[PDB]
This record gives C-alpha cells, sequence and structure tokens, in this order.
C-alpha cells in the first residue's frame, strides 16, 4: 500500500516585474508547487524512513513536470525544494526530500548540475516560509540567488508533511552586483 | 495611467478531500492577484472616482487570467479582495469592490449574485482568508468556502495588492443542506 | 448539549477618523466570540445537522450581546465567522452560516440582507479579517468594512471559535457614490 | 494645541469560564482599553518628553474610567498597563505610560498600593503582544498572575503609538499553587 | 525525573542606540530558554507541587548559564517567562513564577525585587515580549524595558519552553525621571 | 563608514533530541546578527559595489563571534541570510553573498563548500528559516539542517539585517544514507 496520500496541492506563479528600479525587459517568474501528504511516521520514532523516501520520488517527479508545464521546459534557469513538517513529526521526515525532490527534479529537467538548494522546517499549521533559488548550471552565478515564499494556511496540521518544489525563469529583476555569469561558467561541475 | 504594477501572483489550490469520502473531482480555487503603487498613500484624496474607474481594467486583467486558467465553463465561485500599504486608507481597498467586482462579472457573461469581499489596510506579508459564494446564486450554500490570499513583501507602506478569486464548486465534503444549484428559482442573484 | 464554551471575548472598535475629515460621530464595529468544544473534532461525522440546528442557541446568544452593547436603534452592519481548530474541518465552521445568520436575523428583526462570512481552519491565535455590509441591502456601498477577530489561545486543535460582527454605520470617509442607505427601494436585501 | 490626538480605540472583555478542569463558581473577566494615537516625535530624536507624559496621564483616566465603567468598579482585582509604539518612533515614546497609565489607573481605583506591572515594544501594525497582571493589592498574590493579549490589527502604523491598560476581576480560573492569597496579605505595601 | 529537556537557547541581545545619542556602554538584555515536556498535558492534574518543586533545578540551571553569560556583577534586570504548549494549561506555567524566580533570586544573592514575569498557553512559534525592570527596586524608571523570546518549533502541543532573562542596564536612551537607582532607599524591592 | 549598527544578536541553540534516541552529544547551531542602517533606502543605487566591499568586514566580525563561541575546531555546517527593511530592495540583501560567504570562509580557513543562504525583503519582526549544510562538502546528506532568525523590531524600514550561522553537526536523528563525512573523495566542496 502507498505511502503517498494527498490531501491538497498548491500552485504559485509569481511574476516580478520590478523592484522600484528600471524594470527588465522580460519580468521574472518564480513557481512553486506544494502537496500536502500525510505523515505515516508521525508521533512515533521510526528508524527506517528509506521505503518512504523511495516512494517519494514520484511525487517529486509529480510535481516538478507539473512545474515545467507551468513555466515552459525551454525557461528553467533557478531551482530549490522545501519541506515543512507537522508538529506531531521530525525534522527528517522532511529531510527525505532532499533525495525525493532533488533527483527527481533533476531527472525531470535533464540532470541539471547544480545541487539543488533547500530549506526545511517543523511547524505549526500555516507556516510560512523563504526558500532559496540558485542557478541550475552553476550554483555560483550570482545574479540568479532569490526567494520565493511558501506555505498553505491550513498545512501541514500535526500529522502531515508539506514537501514543494520551485523552478524559476531567470536572475533577479535588478541583479548588478557581478560575480560568475552565466556566460562565465566554466568548470561545468555544478559549481562554476 | 494610475497603475502601476510591481508584481502579480497566481495561486490554484487542489483540495481532494479533508479526510472524509473523496469527492469525484476535487475543488479547485484560485486566486490572482496584483500589487501596485498607491497613487494617494501618504494623504487624504477627497476624488477617489478616477482611480475606482480605471481599476476596472486590472480587474478585467485578473478575471480573465482565472477563466484562462479553471476554464470559463468551470466556473462555480467567486470573490474579491484587498490589502492596503500602512500608508494608505481603506477607501483606498473600497474602490475594488466596483472595479473588480463589476470587471469579473462581465468577464463572466453577468452572472447574478453580487461577489463578495474582505479588505483591510496591513503590513507587507499580511495574509487573508477571502470568503466565495456561488455565482448565480448567493444561498447555495453548498459552495460557501474560502481561500488565503497574501505577498510575502506586499502591500509595502505605499502599495496596495488587489486580487480576485474564482473556483470550480463545492466544499469537498458539503453536506449541510440548504438551497442547491439546481433548486435556484428566483435568479435575483440570491435564490 | 453539544455546546460547550470555554471562553468568550467582546470586542467593541470606535473608529474617529482615518486621517480624514472625522465624521460627526465615530464609527463603532463590534464581534462578540465563543470558544467551544469541537463534538466531531477527530474523525468524518456524516450528519452535522443536529449540531447546526442547536448552534442557533450560540448564534441567539451572541447576537443579543451584540444588541445589548450597541443599541438596537444603532445597527447598521453585520457579519458571522467561524475558526475551525486543526483537528476539524472545513464543514464544522460551515455550520455558522445558518446557525449564526438566522440567529442574528432573527434578533434584528429579519432584516433583509444575507449575512456576510467567512471562515478558516487554522492554528490556535489565528487571526481574521471579517467583512460587512449593510443589513437592509447587501449593495450599499458606503458601509462595506471589515474587523479583525481572533483569541491568542483558540481554537485549540479540538475547538471551534464562532463569531459574530455587528457595526453602527459607514466607512469613516466613505466617498465612492454607489447605492445609498436613502436609495433603497426593492427590499429584497440587496438594493 | 493638544499632543493627544486619537485615532481609534479599542474596549476587549474576555471572559474565561474553565480551562478544561473543574469550572469555578464565577468566570473570570479580563479587560483591556486601548488608544491609539498619533505619535508626535516619530521619524526624530527628543530629548523632552515630560510634557507629553505628563498629557498622556488624561488619556490614562479616559481608559482606566472606561474599564472600571465596563467591569464594574467593586469587581477589580487585576491589572496592567501596555505600550506598542510605531516603527517610526522608539522605546521611550511608550516608557511614557508607566507614568502616565499607572498613575492614571491607581487614582481611578482609589490608590491601591501594587505597581502595576507593564509590557511593551516597538513594532509593526497589527503586533499582538501578551499582558501580563498581578493583584492590585499585593504583587505577590499567587493565584492572581495572568496575562490577556493586546492588539489591533491596523495600529500603531510608524507614526502612532497604542496605548493600553488591563483591569480583571480575579484570579487564574483553575489556580492551585499556593502562595500569598489575598486573606494572607499582611504588609500592605502593594507586595505582602 | 519530569524534566526531560528536548533543547535549549541562549540569545544575547546587545543594543547600541535606538536613533538618540548613543551611550556610553551598550545594553545587553539576555535570555536562557528550555523546552521540556509537559508531564501533565492532555489532563487535568489537581497536584503541580511536585512540579514546581522539581522545577527549580532548571530555574538554577538557566539562571546560572545567564550570570556566566553577562557576569554577576553586571546584571541590573531581570524576568522570567512560560509558554505552554496547545495541550496543557496556563497552570503548568505558573509553576515557574516560584520555580524561576526563586531559582533566579538565589543565584544572584538574592536581590529584592520581584521577578517581573509573562505567560501565555500558545502554539509552536509563539514569541513573546518579556518585561525586565530593576533588580533593588522595582519602580526604578530608567530600566524597565522588554526582549522577545520565543522557539520556532516550540513548545509543541505537548511540551513547555520556560525562560528567564537577565540584563545590564537602563534602556539605552531612558529620559523620563522617576525613581533612579542613586536615590532607591526603602529596599523593600520597590523603592 | 556605511555601516552603522543598531542593535545585534547572537542566539545559540541546542538540540539534545526530537524524540528519537538521543545522541551521544547535542547538536549546536549558533547564528550572528546585526542590524544596520540602509544606505540606499528610499532610492534605486545602480552601484553597491562600495557597500559589499565594507560589509565583509562586518562578515569577519559576525564570524568571529561565531568561531569564538562554538570554538574553531567544532564548526561543521555553515550559513548567511539577509533580511532588508521594506523601504529597500532585495539587491541590499544580496550584497551579504559574497560579503557574508567570504568573510566567514577567510575566517575557517577556506572551507570548500559554498555557504547556502536565503534572504528576504519583509517587515520589522520577520522571522526566517535558515538553511545550513557541511562546510567540507555540501553533499554530506546528514548535516542539512535549518535555524530561524529574527530580531522583534528588526529590520525597521530604513534597516537591513545580515547574520552568519555556524553549527557543530549533523542532524539529531540523521539517518537517510546519502554522502557521509567520512566517504568525501572530491573536495570541490560538493562531494
Ligand atoms: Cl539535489
Ligand atoms: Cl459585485
Ligand atoms: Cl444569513
Ligand atoms: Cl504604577
Ligand atoms: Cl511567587
Ligand atoms: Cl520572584
Ligand atoms: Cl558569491
Ligand atoms: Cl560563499
Amino acid at each position: 500500500m502507498s505511502l503517498i496520500e494527498i490531501r491538497k496541492r498548491t500552485l504559485i506563479v509569481e511574476t516580478t516585474y520590478h523592484e522600484n528600479g528600471p524594470a527588465p525587459a522580460q519580468p521574472l517568474k518564480l513557481a512553486a508547487s506544494c502537496a500536502v501528504i500525510r505523515n505515516p511516521y508521525a508521533g512515533r520514532y521510526e528508524p527506517d524512513l528509506m521505503p518512504f523516501m523511495a516512494e517519494l520520488r514520484s511525487l517529486g517527479t509529480l510535481l516538478a513536470t507539473e512545474l515545467v508545464d507551468t513555466l515552459g521546459k525551454d525557461n528553467i534557469e533557478v531551482y530549490s525544494k522545501a519541506a515543512i513538517v507537522g508538529v506531531d513529526g521530525e525534522m527528517e521526515h522532511g529531510a527525505v526530500w532532499h533525495e525525493a525532490g532533488g533527483w527527481a527534479m533533476r531527472s525531470v529537467l535533464g540532470e541539471p548540475k547544480a545541487m539543488v538548494p533547500a530549506v526545511k522546517a517543523v511547524a505549526t499549521a500555516g507556516y510560512r516560509m523563504m526558500v532559496p533559488v540558485h542557478y541550475i548550471h552553476a550554483s555560483y552565478v550570482r545574479s540568479h540567488f532569490n526567494s520565493i515564499e511558501i506555505g498553505i494556511q491550513d498545512a501541514p496540521r500535526p500529522r502531515e508533511i508539506l514537501f514543494a518544489l520551485v523552478m524559476g525563469t531567470g536572475a533577479r529583476v535588478h541583479a548588478r552586483l557581478g560575480g560568475l555569469t552565466k556566460e562565465a561558467v566554466s568548470v561545468h561541475d555544478g559549481q562554476r
């Protein structure tokens, strides 16, 4: 029997035109796909979370696919992943998403090289969290560091977990701090 | 133009269940929001009529996105909301009753129910529950619902966040009787 | 009895101005809230009808307090709200549309406008903007307004917070035209 | 010209019947009266806040009178005072309320002996704050320590201040930790 | 043992100024917090005396950490606080008045002022302003101040967060007169 | 100088367990934060390079405090963060990627892993979860973790809060395999 039971999902698309500076030619879009699932381990200590982590890869694929379909496969430049575990769970129940969300997303995207950044928390329902993103091909590209806030008002309830993926289309709208540029990426190790 | 958009958000919330027997089709509630500069922040402007008039165009934009997102034949509930930044006043949000409501109803081919609403003057990041009801008859009990809106970094003190909401049906475990969609007979927008 | 009250709050908010010319009389918006045990928390109950029926009595209690507080002849706007604790479901709050609305309208001698509403399932301490409109005609534009409600330590997971709101008039700097109280002519509850 | 301009006021009355224990014969009522006023010093450093503090005594009297009229003069057993200053102000703009709110309230109440407890903060509009209360005749009466949350959704705006007084009618609903009792008060110094 | 510690936090806040002429030395306020299991969560326990007794050692632990952090000779203000998880009750935090206060006063060589306090029953992540006053005379007007405490993931429903606060001086721009440190003469803990 | 510090906070969070078998030694995560005036609040400044350069010394200050708090030989995870006040912009926080990261890495003798980060433009009191990872190899799965930061009264609209985080080890009940500290072999800062 599946360990994955979805109560609700949210898709958010934030389009930023400017931040009071000269507007860029095209706006930035950052998008998050979230799913609220029952936590099969809430309220007890389970030493073996490996089966759960394995099955969650399919959830990763589902959410990542939705994001590509939303933004367009050719438009992805930044990503992230995140988890919010309900108060009857533990951090480790969210930590399964590093592999499940990250690997699934990277596979959907043709295996870009940058590690997918992440943030997670154990929190009360409605908790809002800033999710950091970076460039999919080289984590050090300075223009692309950014953030989007995620959260669902009534989730995760104590015995639930909220899993999320984030994708975006470009650089900060007024990026102007130099550093490594897309054109300067030369190692192709996922960093520089 | 009195309308200068900094950012927009589109939210689609799909509910499969709420721990009861899952309905055949999930519910989708969607919100389309725009954060704009408040041209009147920091002073008392006696005439907000031109602003209210022009805002209808923002209503059209947002409503059009919602219909494109959910499908025109799939709309059953709606709402409108405004959050005014702390340097503004409530009246700056009140303009949206007409601007958002009339624009959305026009987009939808003039359904009869008044569009429900909520508004506040608040700090950036304020989150607000937005109530929805049935577009053809406000009293259809199965359809009363809510969705939370908000943007983390908005409205900043001299901004306004305007939003519209559309949805596809009843609460996932609606079971409290009352007037049903099918029983609607007066067509006055209530019953 | 399905109604076990832990605590109640009564809030009266008097607004003198919002940085414009102060009206002759300030506006008062008041909310009366009750936190009760949710008899259905933690399970799916198919029949919420008895609960909805009994809750009318809670509606009467709260509405009566509001009228006693503001004065019966001074009521111009109203609303109703519910916040369900995290172990409950939205349907547990939905019972209040009838229970709170009908009870309040009865207390007020059956004004014609549907009582507006908002609800959520939320954590203890959740705060919610509650929209109000004119009791005799929902379209009276001057009267659309809001008040925030909430109780710091409620609803706890197995509780429900039910609330009613009454107010004494228009927004303090209402100036957006629309249908006025005086122009009300249809008496259908809208116009 | 007056330094006191009120935008809005709130009166809250919280009645507690129980906290899942055996209910007391009469419920506890805790009430807060708040006023949101313009801050005449927002955005600058003013060395002399003494005139403002002096005039604010009248605001203290107004709010304290409202509370007695609400709860009944014969029913008061606990109190407190609090201030929330908008973000363009400073803590000192709230600190004026120790004297202005405290002394005014004590005078309205016939000069009970216990110092009025207090809390204050400089915060964003909508900030919610727990206000602690204690027994008006002897601060150490253990049964009476309690709290009520105050706040106004849209206040204080940056250039405003929210001032508040609190009064209440008795002990915690399930007080059971011994300590100094009302009957044991014998020094009458405001402590014991 | 009735004391099972999940996590602890120590926070030291240094204030150089608040947009006025900076004082000679900055103010430091420090909070030491401990999150523990609530042995009584979910039931009404009439006898909390053994718990209150045992908590004295937790008071001593937190107080000793604060003295070791700021330096015994530098302490001029203090406070105590408790946040109880939502499955508990207020009385579960009330035990800290004696356990925290007496332990801290003992550690500090019995200063005379009553330790001020604030408490709440709240959801995980609740943030609370904690008021401090002068350790030798509660009326010393320059010393009234506050610090915010809270832990993001605590107290969970079956936990309690207990905290102590110490600080090194007056508000950075204290200028409202009243009783001064130097004018203290009663030594009753008030004046 | 473009750096004017109003206040600083140091927080050390000690985790003994998270309801599982407690590890041999607890985890400590520490955050060092500084609230400064935003020299650019309210205007678009095209050249933020001098500010970014000058901020390096603030990075060194905060990093040195963290090493002195936890001990240089005990550091295994780090992060950096910024919260910009509402009158600023995101770019005002973005300067901290280099200023914070490079300063901290220098203090730590140049560990290879990129310092993770998160930033926001927000209202005073905004709380933010900050993610950490292993300082020698970002992929070490046991070490991914987070700590919440924030100051109640900061950043005010014309301020910025800059922060660094260091920690001493893995999650208290890390058990998901993946790359281990011991298996690190590339030394590129990833694996
Ligand atoms: Cl990854
Ligand atoms: Cl409408
Ligand atoms: Cl109704
Ligand atoms: Cl006093
Ligand atoms: Cl005591
Ligand atoms: Cl004490
Ligand atoms: Cl960098
Ligand atoms: Cl770095």
